[PDB]
């Protein structure tokens, strides 16, 4: 089943995989995540 994050906090960026998928990545913490901005 589908599992992600409806909305994201003001600071995280939203990118797309080289295949079509969608993922997120932090610019400050520089941490890679999956459709979920793992704030820290």
């Amino acid at each position: 089943g589908s599992s992600g994050s409806s909305g994201l906090p003001p600071g995280w960026q939203s990118y797309l995989s080289p295949q079509g998928r969608r993922y997120y990545v932090n610019t400050t913490t520089n941490e890679t995540t999956w459709e979920r901005p793992s704030s820290s």
